[PDB]
Protein backbone atom coordinates (compact mmCIF):
# COMPACT_ATOMS: atom_id res chain seq x y z
CA UNK A 1 0.00 0.00 0.00
CA UNK A 2 0.50 3.70 0.08
CA UNK A 3 1.40 5.07 3.56
CA UNK A 4 -0.20 8.24 4.99
CA UNK A 5 1.43 11.67 4.70
CA UNK A 6 1.76 13.46 7.86
CA UNK A 7 -0.65 16.60 7.38
CA UNK A 8 -1.19 17.99 10.81
CA UNK A 9 -4.60 19.83 11.30
CA UNK A 10 -3.73 23.57 12.25
CA UNK A 11 -6.20 25.44 14.07
CA UNK A 12 -5.54 29.06 12.38
CA UNK A 13 -8.11 30.75 14.57
CA UNK A 14 -5.33 32.90 16.62
CA UNK A 15 -3.90 34.36 12.94
CA UNK A 16 -7.09 36.43 13.17
CA UNK A 17 -6.78 38.20 16.46
CA UNK A 18 -4.54 40.12 18.10
CA UNK A 19 -2.67 37.58 21.18
CA UNK A 20 0.94 37.54 19.15
CA UNK A 21 2.14 34.87 21.47
CA UNK A 22 -0.64 32.97 20.34
CA UNK A 23 0.01 33.57 16.49
CA UNK A 24 3.64 32.33 17.19
CA UNK A 25 2.60 29.20 18.38
CA UNK A 26 0.50 28.72 15.41
CA UNK A 27 3.67 29.83 12.70
CA UNK A 28 5.88 27.39 14.43
CA UNK A 29 3.62 25.27 13.82
CA UNK A 30 3.01 26.15 9.86
CA UNK A 31 6.92 26.16 9.95
CA UNK A 32 7.03 22.59 11.02
CA UNK A 33 4.62 21.53 8.26
CA UNK A 34 6.45 23.50 5.50
CA UNK A 35 9.65 21.70 6.49
CA UNK A 36 8.01 18.32 6.34
CA UNK A 37 5.13 17.00 3.23
CA UNK A 38 4.39 20.67 2.29
CA UNK A 39 1.23 20.38 3.73
CA UNK A 40 -1.67 20.79 6.44
CA UNK A 41 -5.04 21.26 6.90
CA UNK A 42 -6.25 24.46 8.34
CA UNK A 43 -8.85 24.37 10.80
CA UNK A 44 -11.01 26.71 12.85
CA UNK A 45 -10.64 29.13 9.69
CA UNK A 46 -14.39 30.53 10.04
CA UNK A 47 -15.75 29.43 6.12
CA UNK A 48 -18.44 27.84 5.81
CA UNK A 49 -17.37 25.28 3.43
CA UNK A 50 -20.71 23.13 3.54
CA UNK A 51 -22.94 26.11 2.14
CA UNK A 52 -19.93 27.16 -0.61
CA UNK A 53 -20.31 22.74 -1.54
CA UNK A 54 -23.81 23.18 -2.03
CA UNK A 55 -24.09 26.84 -3.89
CA UNK A 56 -21.39 24.45 -6.71
CA UNK A 57 -23.07 21.70 -6.44
CA UNK A 58 -26.33 23.58 -8.05
CA UNK A 59 -23.64 25.46 -10.92
CA UNK A 60 -22.32 22.47 -11.75
CA UNK A 61 -25.27 20.40 -12.33
CA UNK A 62 -27.64 23.02 -13.71
CA UNK A 63 -25.31 24.70 -16.25
CA UNK A 64 -25.96 23.31 -19.68
CA UNK A 65 -24.21 22.95 -22.68
CA UNK A 66 -25.10 25.79 -24.27
CA UNK A 67 -23.55 28.44 -21.32
CA UNK A 68 -20.84 26.48 -21.19
CA UNK A 69 -19.99 27.25 -24.96
CA UNK A 70 -20.69 30.86 -23.78
CA UNK A 71 -18.90 31.22 -21.10
CA UNK A 72 -15.84 29.55 -22.72
CA UNK A 73 -12.30 30.51 -22.24
CA UNK A 74 -10.31 30.70 -25.70
CA UNK A 75 -8.82 26.95 -25.24
CA UNK A 76 -12.70 26.30 -26.19
CA UNK A 77 -13.99 29.22 -28.27
CA UNK A 78 -11.67 30.53 -30.35
CA UNK A 79 -14.51 33.71 -30.12
CA UNK A 80 -12.92 34.85 -26.69
CA UNK A 81 -9.81 36.03 -27.07
CA UNK A 82 -9.63 37.40 -23.77
CA UNK A 83 -10.48 35.19 -22.07
CA UNK A 84 -7.06 33.08 -20.89
CA UNK A 85 -8.05 32.83 -17.70
CA UNK A 86 -11.58 33.65 -16.62
CA UNK A 87 -14.77 31.40 -17.49
CA UNK A 88 -15.62 27.55 -18.04
CA UNK A 89 -13.06 24.68 -19.19
CA UNK A 90 -15.08 22.28 -20.84
CA UNK A 91 -14.99 19.02 -20.36
CA UNK A 92 -14.82 16.33 -23.52
CA UNK A 93 -16.82 13.09 -23.20
CA UNK A 94 -14.56 10.04 -23.86
CA UNK A 95 -11.64 12.14 -23.56
CA UNK A 96 -11.11 14.49 -20.95
CA UNK A 97 -13.26 14.08 -17.76
CA UNK A 98 -12.62 17.11 -15.48
CA UNK A 99 -14.45 20.56 -15.99
CA UNK A 100 -14.37 23.45 -14.23
CA UNK A 101 -14.89 27.35 -13.68
CA UNK A 102 -12.12 29.91 -12.91
CA UNK A 103 -13.01 33.34 -11.69
CA UNK A 104 -10.64 36.17 -10.93
CA UNK A 105 -10.51 39.53 -8.86
CA UNK A 106 -13.77 41.27 -8.61
CA UNK A 107 -12.53 44.03 -8.39
CA UNK A 108 -11.20 43.68 -11.84
CA UNK A 109 -13.92 46.07 -13.87
CA UNK A 110 -14.00 47.69 -16.95
CA UNK A 111 -12.53 50.49 -15.64
CA UNK A 112 -9.58 49.25 -13.78
CA UNK A 113 -6.33 50.40 -14.96
CA UNK A 114 -4.79 47.09 -15.33
CA UNK A 115 -8.31 45.77 -17.23
CA UNK A 116 -7.71 49.29 -19.48
CA UNK A 117 -4.20 48.72 -19.83
CA UNK A 118 -5.41 45.00 -21.09
CA UNK A 119 -1.84 43.81 -19.12
CA UNK A 120 -1.45 40.23 -18.98
CA UNK A 121 -3.02 38.24 -16.33
CA UNK A 122 -6.04 40.48 -15.49
CA UNK A 123 -9.53 39.78 -17.02
CA UNK A 124 -12.91 40.89 -16.75
CA UNK A 125 -14.75 37.78 -15.53
CA UNK A 126 -17.81 36.31 -17.15
CA UNK A 127 -20.59 34.78 -15.74
CA UNK A 128 -23.75 32.78 -16.24
CA UNK A 129 -26.99 34.60 -16.34
CA UNK A 130 -28.68 35.30 -13.35
CA UNK A 131 -32.31 34.07 -14.09
CA UNK A 132 -30.82 30.61 -14.74
CA UNK A 133 -28.15 30.78 -11.65
CA UNK A 134 -29.99 32.96 -9.18
CA UNK A 135 -27.52 34.20 -6.44
CA UNK A 136 -24.72 32.28 -8.02
CA UNK A 137 -22.58 35.20 -9.22
CA UNK A 138 -23.10 37.17 -5.87
CA UNK A 139 -22.12 34.29 -4.05
CA UNK A 140 -19.20 33.20 -5.60
CA UNK A 141 -18.06 37.40 -5.19
CA UNK A 142 -18.37 36.64 -1.70
CA UNK A 143 -16.28 33.44 -1.58
CA UNK A 144 -14.01 35.22 -3.21
CA UNK A 145 -13.47 37.77 -0.14
CA UNK A 146 -14.12 35.09 2.28
CA UNK A 147 -11.28 32.93 1.11
CA UNK A 148 -8.85 36.52 0.80
CA UNK A 149 -9.89 36.91 4.21
CA UNK A 150 -8.58 33.29 5.65
CA UNK A 151 -5.55 33.66 3.04
CA UNK A 152 -4.43 36.74 4.68
CA UNK A 153 -4.43 35.58 8.18
CA UNK A 154 -2.61 32.51 6.81
CA UNK A 155 -0.13 34.43 5.20
CA UNK A 156 0.51 36.47 8.45
CA UNK A 157 0.66 33.23 9.95
CA UNK A 158 3.82 31.95 7.08
CA UNK A 159 5.13 35.52 7.69
CA UNK A 160 5.74 35.03 11.07
CA UNK A 161 7.28 30.96 10.61
CA UNK A 162 10.07 33.11 8.29
CA UNK A 163 10.90 35.47 11.10
CA UNK A 164 9.24 38.60 9.29
CA UNK A 165 6.91 40.89 10.80
CA UNK A 166 3.08 39.86 9.98
CA UNK A 167 2.08 41.96 7.29
CA UNK A 168 5.67 40.62 4.88
CA UNK A 169 3.65 38.93 2.53
CA UNK A 170 0.07 40.46 3.30
CA UNK A 171 1.16 44.09 2.30
CA UNK A 172 1.35 42.69 -1.03
CA UNK A 173 -1.80 41.27 -1.15
CA UNK A 174 -4.59 43.44 -1.83
CA UNK A 175 -7.87 44.05 -2.78
CA UNK A 176 -7.56 45.87 -5.19
CA UNK A 177 -4.76 44.14 -7.28
CA UNK A 178 -4.62 40.45 -6.40
CA UNK A 179 -4.30 38.03 -9.18
CA UNK A 180 -5.68 35.37 -7.52
CA UNK A 181 -8.16 32.78 -8.88
CA UNK A 182 -11.09 30.77 -7.45
CA UNK A 183 -11.43 27.19 -9.64
CA UNK A 184 -14.08 25.16 -9.03
CA UNK A 185 -14.00 22.02 -10.61
CA UNK A 186 -16.01 19.32 -11.05
CA UNK A 187 -14.82 15.85 -11.02
CA UNK A 188 -17.21 13.16 -12.58
CA UNK A 189 -18.19 9.90 -11.60
CA UNK A 190 -18.50 7.87 -15.36
CA UNK A 191 -19.92 4.30 -15.62
CA UNK A 192 -17.68 3.62 -18.23
CA UNK A 193 -14.92 5.73 -17.59
CA UNK A 194 -13.01 6.64 -20.05
CA UNK A 195 -9.33 5.36 -20.46
CA UNK A 196 -8.24 7.96 -22.24
CA UNK A 197 -9.20 10.57 -19.40
CA UNK A 198 -7.15 7.94 -16.98
CA UNK A 199 -3.59 8.66 -17.13
CA UNK A 200 -0.84 6.22 -15.59
CA UNK A 201 2.15 7.08 -13.70
CA UNK A 202 5.65 5.82 -13.66
CA UNK A 203 4.92 3.56 -10.88
CA UNK A 204 1.47 2.75 -12.21
CA UNK A 205 -1.00 4.87 -9.98
CA UNK A 206 -3.95 6.07 -12.32
CA UNK A 207 -4.00 9.53 -12.07
CA UNK A 208 -6.62 12.55 -13.18
CA UNK A 209 -3.71 14.96 -13.30
CA UNK A 210 -0.15 14.24 -13.12
CA UNK A 211 3.17 15.67 -11.12
CA UNK A 212 3.57 19.01 -10.86
CA UNK A 213 4.20 22.03 -8.17
CA UNK A 214 1.59 24.61 -7.92
CA UNK A 215 2.13 28.45 -9.73
CA UNK A 216 0.75 29.82 -6.25
CA UNK A 217 2.30 31.75 -3.31
CA UNK A 218 0.16 29.58 -1.04
CA UNK A 219 -2.82 27.27 -2.17
CA UNK A 220 -5.81 27.18 -0.10
CA UNK A 221 -8.14 24.57 -1.11
CA UNK A 222 -11.32 22.66 -0.46
CA UNK A 223 -12.49 19.50 -1.51
CA UNK A 224 -14.66 16.70 -1.33
CA UNK A 225 -14.33 13.95 0.94
CA UNK A 226 -12.88 11.82 -1.23
CA UNK A 227 -8.81 10.67 -0.98
CA UNK A 228 -7.16 11.44 -4.13
CA UNK A 229 -4.04 13.55 -3.15
CA UNK A 230 -0.52 12.51 -3.37
CA UNK A 231 2.44 14.12 -2.17
CA UNK A 232 6.06 13.29 -2.94
CA UNK A 233 8.27 12.48 0.01
CA UNK A 234 11.53 11.19 0.39
CA UNK A 235 9.47 8.10 1.45
CA UNK A 236 7.65 8.22 -1.70
CA UNK A 237 4.20 8.90 -2.94
CA UNK A 238 2.09 9.32 -0.14
CA UNK A 239 -1.76 9.96 0.56
CA UNK A 240 -3.31 13.14 1.85
CA UNK A 241 -5.67 12.29 3.44
CA UNK A 242 -9.55 14.21 3.06
CA UNK A 243 -10.70 16.50 5.23
CA UNK A 244 -14.06 18.31 3.83
CA UNK A 245 -14.29 20.84 6.76
CA UNK A 246 -10.49 22.36 6.65
CA UNK A 247 -8.82 23.84 4.26
CA UNK A 248 -5.95 22.07 2.70
CA UNK A 249 -2.88 24.43 2.71
CA UNK A 250 0.68 23.99 0.69
CA UNK A 251 2.93 26.42 -0.74
CA UNK A 252 3.85 27.23 -4.54
CA UNK A 253 7.05 27.74 -6.58
CA UNK A 254 6.63 31.52 -5.20
CA UNK A 255 7.40 30.80 -1.56
CA UNK A 256 10.07 28.38 -2.84
CA UNK A 257 11.56 30.74 -4.93
CA UNK A 258 11.33 33.66 -2.28
CA UNK A 259 12.85 30.91 1.01
CA UNK A 260 15.51 29.79 -0.94
CA UNK A 261 13.71 26.42 -0.94
CA UNK A 262 13.49 26.50 2.92
CA UNK A 263 9.97 26.24 2.03
CA UNK A 264 9.37 24.08 -0.56
CA UNK A 265 6.42 23.89 -3.67
CA UNK A 266 5.46 20.17 -2.78
CA UNK A 267 5.36 18.12 -5.69
CA UNK A 268 2.27 16.50 -5.99
CA UNK A 269 -0.95 14.67 -7.94
CA UNK A 270 -4.41 13.90 -8.36
CA UNK A 271 -5.11 10.08 -8.66
CA UNK A 272 -7.74 8.95 -10.26
CA UNK A 273 -10.74 8.03 -8.19
CA UNK A 274 -14.33 7.08 -10.07
CA UNK A 275 -16.57 9.20 -8.05
CA UNK A 276 -18.44 12.51 -8.37
CA UNK A 277 -16.44 15.34 -6.11
CA UNK A 278 -15.38 18.99 -5.69
CA UNK A 279 -12.06 20.46 -5.68
CA UNK A 280 -12.25 23.92 -5.59
CA UNK A 281 -8.58 26.06 -4.78
CA UNK A 282 -8.02 29.49 -4.59
CA UNK A 283 -4.36 30.41 -5.83
CA UNK A 284 -3.05 32.98 -3.45
CA UNK A 285 -1.38 35.37 -5.92
CA UNK A 286 0.19 38.85 -5.21
CA UNK A 287 0.06 42.02 -7.50
CA UNK A 288 1.34 42.11 -11.14
CA UNK A 289 4.23 44.42 -9.94
CA UNK A 290 4.36 42.70 -6.43
CA UNK A 291 8.32 41.99 -5.61
CA UNK A 292 9.37 40.77 -2.47
CA UNK A 293 13.62 40.69 -1.97
CA UNK A 294 14.21 37.03 -1.83
CA UNK A 295 16.34 35.78 1.38
CA UNK A 296 17.76 32.49 3.25
CA UNK A 297 16.14 31.68 6.65
CA UNK A 298 18.97 29.24 6.62
CA UNK A 299 21.49 31.59 5.97
CA UNK A 300 23.49 33.57 9.04
CA UNK A 301 22.90 36.90 6.82
CA UNK A 302 19.81 35.66 5.54
CA UNK A 303 20.81 36.75 1.89
CA UNK A 304 20.07 34.72 -1.21
CA UNK A 305 21.50 34.00 -4.36
CA UNK A 306 18.41 34.09 -6.06
CA UNK A 307 17.19 37.06 -8.29
CA UNK A 308 13.92 39.08 -7.44
CA UNK A 309 11.23 38.28 -9.61
CA UNK A 310 8.03 40.36 -10.23
CA UNK A 311 4.65 38.48 -9.50
CA UNK A 312 3.34 39.34 -12.48
CA UNK A 313 6.31 37.65 -14.33
CA UNK A 314 6.18 34.52 -12.47
CA UNK A 315 2.21 33.73 -12.97
CA UNK A 316 2.52 34.28 -16.78
CA UNK A 317 4.83 32.34 -17.08
CA UNK A 318 3.93 29.75 -14.79
CA UNK A 319 0.69 29.21 -15.99
CA UNK A 320 1.36 28.36 -19.67
CA UNK A 321 4.42 26.18 -18.61
CA UNK A 322 1.72 24.26 -16.47
CA UNK A 323 -0.61 23.88 -19.50
CA UNK A 324 2.77 22.77 -21.80
CA UNK A 325 3.52 20.35 -18.83
CA UNK A 326 0.11 19.05 -17.95
CA UNK A 327 -2.44 19.80 -20.74
CA UNK A 328 -5.15 22.29 -20.50
CA UNK A 329 -7.66 21.98 -18.13
C1 LIG B 1 -2.27 21.79 -11.49
C2 LIG B 1 -3.18 22.38 -10.60
S1 LIG B 1 -2.70 23.06 -8.95
C3 LIG B 1 -4.57 22.62 -11.12
N1 LIG B 1 -4.41 24.05 -11.30
C4 LIG B 1 -4.37 24.63 -12.48
O1 LIG B 1 -4.63 23.90 -13.43
C5 LIG B 1 -4.11 26.10 -12.58
C6 LIG B 1 -5.42 26.85 -12.66
C7 LIG B 1 -5.05 28.34 -12.75
C8 LIG B 1 -6.27 29.23 -13.04
N2 LIG B 1 -6.88 28.79 -14.32
C9 LIG B 1 -5.85 30.69 -13.04
O2 LIG B 1 -5.91 31.28 -14.15
O3 LIG B 1 -5.48 31.18 -11.95
C10 LIG B 1 -5.62 22.42 -10.07
O4 LIG B 1 -6.37 23.33 -9.75
O5 LIG B 1 -5.73 21.16 -9.51
C11 LIG B 1 -6.69 20.87 -8.49
C12 LIG B 1 -7.31 19.54 -8.88
O6 LIG B 1 -7.02 19.09 -10.03
O7 LIG B 1 -8.02 18.99 -8.04
C13 LIG B 1 -5.92 20.82 -7.17
C14 LIG B 1 -5.51 22.25 -6.70
C15 LIG B 1 -4.78 19.80 -7.39
O8 LIG B 1 -3.42 20.22 -7.30
FE1 LIG C 1 -1.71 21.55 -7.45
Amino acid sequence: SVSKANVPKIDVSPLFGDDQAAKMRVAQQIDAASRDTGFFYAVNHGINVQRLSQKTKEFHMSITPEEKWDLAIRAYNKEHQDQVRAGYYLSIPGKKAVESFCYLNPNFTPDHPRIQAKTPTHEVNVWPDETKHPGFQDFAEQYYWDVFGLSSALLKGYALALGKEENFFARHFKPDDTLASVVLIRYPYLDPYPEAAIKTAADGTKLSFEWHEDVSLITVLYQSNVQNLQVETAAGYQDIEADDTGYLINCGSYMAHLTNNYYKAPIHRVKWVNAERQSLPFFVNLGYDSVIDPFDPREPNGKSDREPLSYGDYLQNGLVSLINKNGQT
